Order: C-alpha cells, then sequence, then structure tokens
RNA sequence: GCUGUCGUCAGCUCGUGUCGUGAGAUGUUGGGUUAAGUCCCGUAACGAGCGCAACCCUUGUCCUUAGUUACCAGCACCUCG
C-alpha cells in the first residue's frame, strides 16, 4: 500500500544476520549494520496476491482462522479479528485444535454451559468459594478457546503473524490440507505456508497494519 | 468364595491426537507448594477413569424439642433420705 508507509513502520527489518535461513535468501535486499534488509520491492506484489486470494475467498461465507499468539502481540489481534466474524486465537495455541478437533468440541460445548450457567442470573448463588473457583475456571477456559466458541466446522483457510513461532498451527494444517497465509521473517522458514509474505516482526506497526489490510479486506471482499 | 502382605504407600491406566520402521514414548516431563498425580503457571497434547480428598461413625462448643424409672435451683412438708 502506497510503498512509503510501511516503509515508515517497521518492516524493512530482519533477525540479524547470526541467526538467518538461506531459504529464503531470494527475499533478502542485502545485510547492512549487521542487519538482513529484507527486499521490499519484492514483498508487496505477493502481498497484494495474499489480499485478492483472502477478498476473493471471504466470499461464500468462508471463516479464515487468525493466529497471533506472542508477547504483547495477541492483544491486538483480539480485536482486530474481532467484527467481521473471523475466529482467532490469543493465548498458546494449544496442540490438536485441527486434527483432535472431536475433543476441542466437547471442550466448547462445556465452556458454553459454564457461561451459560454464570450469565443465567448468577445461578452460582452458593458459598463464595465454589462461585470463585466455576469463575476462575470460566475464565480459563475463556482464555483458551475465546475466538473457537463459533465456526462448529474447520476453518478453510488460516492465517499467521510468525510461521516460526507456531509452527505446531502450519504441520497441523499441512496434514488437514488447508491454505495457509504467513507472515515469515529472515530467520523463519518458508516451506509449509501456501501464501508466504516477507514481512517483519516484533514490530507493533507492522502487525497492525498487516491486520488491518486483511480487515478491510475481508471486509470489501465479503459484500456479496 | 473368603483372607494376609507390599501398604493406607500415592500411585495405576484408557480414548482421540502426535512422534518413532518398530518394541514403545508423550500426556503422567519443568519450576514451586502440599499428607496427597493436592493445587498454580508453563507445556503436542486435549480429555476421562480407578485411586487422594469429600459424603459415614464417635468426641470436643452452643440452640430448640422432652422430662420417666432421670435431675433438684426455688417454695413447702420434713421422720432430715
Ligand atoms: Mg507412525
Ligand atoms: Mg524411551
Ligand atoms: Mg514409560
Ligand atoms: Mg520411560
Ligand atoms: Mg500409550
Ligand atoms: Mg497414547
Ligand atoms: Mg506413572
Ligand atoms: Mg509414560
Ligand atoms: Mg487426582
Ligand atoms: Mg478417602
Amino acid at each position: 500500500v502506497n510503498m512509503r508507509d510501511m516503509l515508515k513502520a517497521g518492516v524493512h527489518f530482519g533477525h540479524q544476520t547470526r541467526y538467518w535461513n538461506p531459504k529464503m535468501g531470494k527475499f533478502i535486499f542485502g545485510a547492512r549494520n549487521k542487519i538482513h534488509i529484507i527486499n521490499l520491492e519484492k514483498t508487496l506484489p505477493m502481498f497484494n496476491e495474499a489480499l485478492t486470494f483472502v477478498e476473493r475467498l471471504a466470499a461464500g461465507k468462508n471463516k479464515i482462522l487468525f493466529v497471533g499468539t506472542k508477547r504483547s502481540a495477541g492483544k491486538i489481534v483480539r480485536e482486530e479479528a474481532a467484527r467481521c466474524g473471523m475466529p482467532y486465537v490469543d493465548h498458546r495455541w494449544l496442540g490438536g485444535m485441527l486434527t483432535n478437533y472431536k475433543t476441542i468440541r466437547q471442550s466448547i460445548k462445556r465452556l458454553r454451559d459454564l457461561e451459560t450457567q454464570s450469565q443465567d442470573g448468577t445461578f452460582d448463588k452458593l458459598t463464595k468459594k465454589e462461585a470463585l473457583m466455576r469463575s476462575r475456571d470460566l475464565e480459563k477456559l475463556e482464555r483458551s478457546l475465546g475466538g473457537i466458541k463459533d465456526m462448529g466446522g474447520l476453518p478453510d483457510a488460516l492465517f499467521v503473524i510468525d510461521v516460526d513461532h507456531e509452527r505446531i498451527a502450519i504441520t497441523e494444517a499441512n496434514k488437514l490440507g488447508i491454505p495457509v497465509i504467513g507472515v515469515v521473517d529472515t530467520n523463519s522458514s518458508p516451506e509449509g505456508v501456501d501464501y508466504v509474505i516477507p514481512g517483519n516482526d516484533d514490530a507493533i506497526r507492522a502487525v497492525q497494519l498487516y491486520l488491518n489490510s486483511m480487515a478491510e479486506a475481508v471486509i470489501r471482499g465479503k459484500q456479496g
């Protein structure tokens, strides 16, 4: 989008040069000041390809699950994935939400029953110890499976903000065989993702920019 | 069928998922804490069962119900029980 803007935010920044992956040497503009710099002139065409792919796919009542768990990075995803549907996760990705979805459905149902009991008019009208225990279990279940309450089926697409941090999710998606959108970094691994985006991590501006791009992308692609 | 013992020690397993060509392994490992696989947070695991704890009996405080063959604060009789 208009070049300079992400050239201001954080995008042309790589994870040093001691810790790097040669598999994406073709995406590197050239290391300067002991830091690898991503080739900004090449990312944007593929970024727009991902934009149009997700916009076209969203038309048809399609849900794309977002993953953004990280140090102070899940909080922005919490509301960026909010609205326009788009189920998400915001905490530690518990392995098995895709291959073992049958087990996860029981946890979803239990959480729904617990929250319905909690909000029915405060059914927990008994000793404060029992009510507090139920409340903390309920909030733990929320922190784990808040964004999965909807989407009883399996998602047909998936978006990642740091492909190295959640390699479990990419492995699960490959095993199930669903497309993956990924923001990759110079120390990450390009394979597994079907629409790779060579950006930057650890930059709040960068993650927010990608999230807004895709949020209004799915907004304008879901007009029908 | 019934019983001892390890031992009233905190352990013993399963479903789905995942890793390994396999026997198998993860869950059940880590840092704390507890009498306890008790609990917290982390964590390719997510859940469940038999165990631990709880529900049972007795004792230790108090309230109500009730005063016979039980008791005697107060009144009286008293042959002073
Ligand atoms: Mg195998
Ligand atoms: Mg071994
Ligand atoms: Mg073993
Ligand atoms: Mg072993
Ligand atoms: Mg086994
Ligand atoms: Mg097993
Ligand atoms: Mg064991
Ligand atoms: Mg084992
Ligand atoms: Mg237990
Ligand atoms: Mg017991």
